[PDB]
């Protein structure tokens, strides 16, 4: 399927949180993903969402 962005998004930082606890680690884990849901929601097309 497609999936839910920001379920996405929140695993991509569940991940970090749960095995990777390092400070700059994390925030690169959700800023990573963050700029990815940035061009996401620029580029609604024809998804139908």
């Amino acid at each position: 399927q497609r999936g839910s962005p920001r379920a996405e998004y929140e695993v991509c930082r569940l991940r970090c949180q749960v095995a990777e606890r390092g400070v700059e680690q994390q925030r690169k884990c959700e800023q990573v993903c963050e700029e990815r849901l940035r061009e996401r929601e620029q580029g609604r097309g024809e998804d139908v969402d």
